């Protein structure tokens, strides 16, 4: 088995370059759970974006209202469960 040794601050990076999950597990009107940082909530999709890059999708929530309804980016979605990858160390200065 394995530990907690993900605990990592003030990380960078914006588009996941070469991330374990894709879209390509991603239909319409297919159930998306989101995971928040320290909160758990649900959505769904009802259209997909393949412009910018990640990609962005079309979440929607039901028995909720409208203003809910709105477009994110995969960096919020998540296909299945977090994808752990390498990182290193970088030295900076003021």
């Amino acid at each position: 088995m394995g530990s907690s040794h993900h605990h990592h601050h003030h990380s960078s990076g914006l588009v996941p370059r070469g991330s374990h999950m894709s879209v390509d597990d991603i239909i319409i009107k297919c159930q998306c759970w989101v995971q928040k940082n320290d909160e758990e909530r649900l959505a769904e999709i009802l259209s997909i974006n393949t412009r910018k890059a990640p990609p962005k999708f079309y979440v929607h929530y039901v028995n909720y209202n409208k203003r809910l309804d709105e477009w994110i980016t995969t960096d919020r979605i998540n296909l299945d469960k977090e994808v752990l990858y390498p990182k290193l160390k970088a030295t900076d200065e003021d």
